[PDB]
């Protein structure tokens, strides 16, 4: 898997065990993501922190 980095111009290949890409938002998915990369498990949404995960190259 390849996943976009914080500015999705750049990207990396995920290490072993991380087969999701993610975007992390402060409060709302209608904002500039505040973190991006590879991840093992898609974290649960919380009151102020939202995660969008996906499983294809550079989907984040």
């Amino acid at each position: 898997l390849k996943c976009n980095k914080l500015i999705p111009l750049a990207y990396k290949t995920c290490p072993a065990g991380k087969n999701l890409c993610y975007k992390m938002f402060m409060v709302s998915n209608k904002t500039v993501p505040v973190k991006r990369g590879c991840i093992d498990v898609c974290p649960k949404n919380s009151l102020l922190v939202k995660y969008v995960c996906c499983n294809t190259d550079r989907c984040n």
